């Protein structure tokens, strides 16, 4: 499993958020690989969200494979619960789907995911496929972009929610992913409702990679 610390902050200006955190991928020869996140969030509605106090999310990530599947695929389980130093459509089980585009190095690929979110307990519990083929980059880059209205609030947090108070409705969440001494990954989603159904459409550029390093060279573990 892996632990990380997203850092929250009110973006006033923008009616939204702006969060920053750093991602530590594990290199096969026992190294890490760093990825560091720039991200911001503005509301698809006009109309008001919760402006959060600094915080952070603790954010726990699992990841497997399906014995039974032969696609390029990732099993991913997650728990988030927000900490320190809309809210009614997630008190319940509610399915999630996710497609991605993504071209890197003028590689292009897609990726399409379905599976569930479970506020209540922070928990998230999904399976990707990457439906044009092998994925040209190694999975575990792609945690951060494939949801973070099923974070878990604690009560006494509840008003410095953002995600949960733009939906309906929806949120754009973007950002710059730069991966030391590497290259970086732009990306832009809408996150909302269709339906009961929390989707989440993802387009992601990745430039200036060099050809053998630990991303396109696929030297990371899957973890």
């Amino acid at each position: 499993s892996s632990l990380e610390n997203v850092y929250i902050m009110a973006d006033k200006q923008k009616n939204g958020i702006k969060a920053n955190f750093k991602i530590r991928h594990n290199i096969e020869d026992g190294g890490v690989q760093l990825a560091y996140h720039y991200q911001q969030n503005t509301p698809i509605g006009d109309g008001p969200v919760l402006l959060p106090d600094n915080h952070y999310l603790s954010t726990q990530s699992k990841l497997s494979k399906d014995p039974n599947e032969k696609r390029d695929h990732m099993v991913l389980l997650e728990f988030v619960t927000a900490a320190g130093i809309g809210e009614e459509l997630f008190t319940g089980v509610v399915p999630i789907l996710v497609e991605l585009d993504g071209d890197v190095n003028g590689h292009k690929f897609s990726v399409s995911g379905e599976g569930e979110g479970d506020a209540t307990y922070g928990k998230l519990t999904l399976k990707f496929i990457c439906t044009t083929g092998k994925l040209p980059v190694p999975w575990p880059t792609l945690v951060t972009t494939l949801v973070q209205c099923f974070s878990r609030y604690p009560d006494h947090m509840k008003q410095h929610d953002f995600f949960k108070s733009a939906m309906p409705e929806g949120y754009i969440q973007e950002r710059t992913i730069f991966f030391k001494d590497d290259g970086n990954y732009k990306t832009r989603a809408e996150v909302k409702f269709e339906g009961d159904t929390l989707v989440n459409r993802i387009e992601l550029k990745g430039i200036d990679f060099k050809e053998d390093g630990n991303i396109l060279g696929h030297k990371l573990e899957y973890n």
